[PDB]
DNA sequence: TCAGGATGTATATATCTGACACGTGCCTGGAGACTAGGGAGTAATCCCCTTGGCGCTTAAACGCACGTACGCGCTGTCCCCCGCGTTTTAACCGCCAAGGGGATTACTCCCTAGTCTCCAGGCACGTGTCAGATATATACATCCGAT
């Protein structure tokens, strides 16, 4: 690798002109044959997306705070994470008991602020919107805050078992079906599972492999869709997230320089 | 169940002694210079630990059901251990003898350690092998429980 790592000029970023680049475009030439799904009329149909900014809420602002300055508090990154999702995660931010499930629950949480009103301008469209989540743990939020709003859902995160799989896949892929957020999570198994019949899918939350996220929205965007599929990404802002996703990014934008000039 | 005894438990009192107070001499804790080296701060570099997850194999853990054997309660029946009176004898002071042992408090002085300077042999670390010990199967021998 050092012939293959170093020689290669740090990633050909800092000292490159579009020259070594252009010698490892022959290089790995015949070794590897990527065709395009946009040679082919498979999905005949290009996808959208968004990257709405969410003005981070109130009490999360406390935690985020409180968070930086010094109940396992460990591994910062991922707590700030966490913040940037949901503070109901972090036990205790919530109201206390009784336990209730109104629109309190709405309130602490930046995205699902904004999720919440979108939810509902595709409720009258006939769409059926399809969740990833990471952190398994969000989905149960998501979850009672479906109960909340009456929501035709199922589940299929991980601890699930394929026959519990299938069942929850044909309630969402039935005919004339009624299903209105199928839950997730970012990973969910292998390609295979098909989700050709629905038009919107959101990713709450990002990833560090801009790939990880690029196969689930293809879970959507597989053959056999018609209609356009929107494919959402709820970013938080002046926080974390706003490093993971350009981190995201480069690592993305690294493929296109790499691979995506070939064929 | 109630009156009849033996035993601490208080009471007050004369006596012994061993804590408490006081004064001195001596040594050591404090003040004050001087210095040098131990540790605190910095800043590379590599490896491990954390917190979220995800998917899979495969034994253990759990639950359920007979169904014994054993933990427990009762009874009996010794026999052994406790309470009590009676002797008696061994501990416990007091003594005597002389000398050795062990602690101090000086003096003296050898010799054996620490403290340095060089300098090479240990020994630890990073490699590259082989063989001792598994794991399966596989046939063998060898208790255990029911006819």
């Amino acid at each position: 690798a050092q012939d293959f790592d170093d020689w290669f000029s740090s990633e050909s970023t800092e000292e490159d002109q579009d020259k070594i680049v252009k010698q490892l475009h022959t290089v790995l030439q015949p070794f590897l044959l990527r065709r395009i799904k946009s040679d082919v009329e498979t999905s005949l149909l290009p996808k959208k997306e968004l990257n709405l900014y969410v003005g981070m809420s109130s009490m999360q602002k406390k935690w985020y705070k409180k968070i930086l300055e010094k109940t396992r508090l460990l591994n910062i990154m991922m707590q700030l994470r966490k913040c940037c999702n949901h503070p109901y995660l972090f036990d205790g931010a919530e109201p206390g008991p009784p336990y209730t499930t109104d629109e309190h629950l709405v309130y602490n949480a930046a995205k699902l602020q904004v999720l919440d009103k979108l939810l509902k301008k595709l409720k009258e469209e006939g769409s059926r919107v399809l969740i990833f989540s990471q952190m398994s743990r969000l989905l149960d939020i998501l979850e009672d805050y479906c109960y909340f709003r009456n929501y035709e859902y199922c589940r299929i995160d991980g601890s699930t078992a394929h026959e519990d799989r299938i069942q929850a896949i044909d309630d969402y892929n039935a005919p004339d079906s009624k299903k209105f957020v199928f839950l997730l999570t970012t990973r969910a198994g292998g390609l295979g599972i098909n989700l050709t019949s629905a038009d919107v899918v959101v990713l709450y939350d990002s990833d560090w492999n801009p790939q990880a996220d690029l196969q689930a929205m293809d879970r959507a965007h597989r053959i056999g869709q018609k209609k356009q599929v929107k494919v959402f990404r709820l970013v938080t802002d002046n926080s974390v997230e706003e490093k993971i996703l350009e981190r995201a990014t480069q690592k993305l934008r690294l493929d296109q320089l790499v691979i995506q000039n070939r064929t």
